């Protein structure tokens, strides 16, 4: 489809306003998701939303912590 964007977070790079949207897109599309919170992360160049703290799925270990 002919869209502006794929991604959530794109408009990461649209400023400083485009800061404030992405970050707004990505967290309410995770709570949607039943993720605690969401923000937007570039991976491969890529400017995407990252769900933080979800039910299923964890968020991220990018240390590799313990597991209890």
């Amino acid at each position: 489809g002919s869209a502006l964007d794929f991604t959530s977070c794109a408009r990461m790079n649209d400023g400083a306003l485009g800061a404030k949207v992405a970050q707004a897109a990505c967290i309410s599309s995770c709570k949607f998701q039943n993720c605690g919170t969401g923000h937007c992360e570039r991976r491969g160049g890529r400017p995407t939303c990252v769900c933080s703290r979800c039910g299923n799925g964890g968020g991220e270990w990018p240390n590799l912590p313990s597991r209890g």
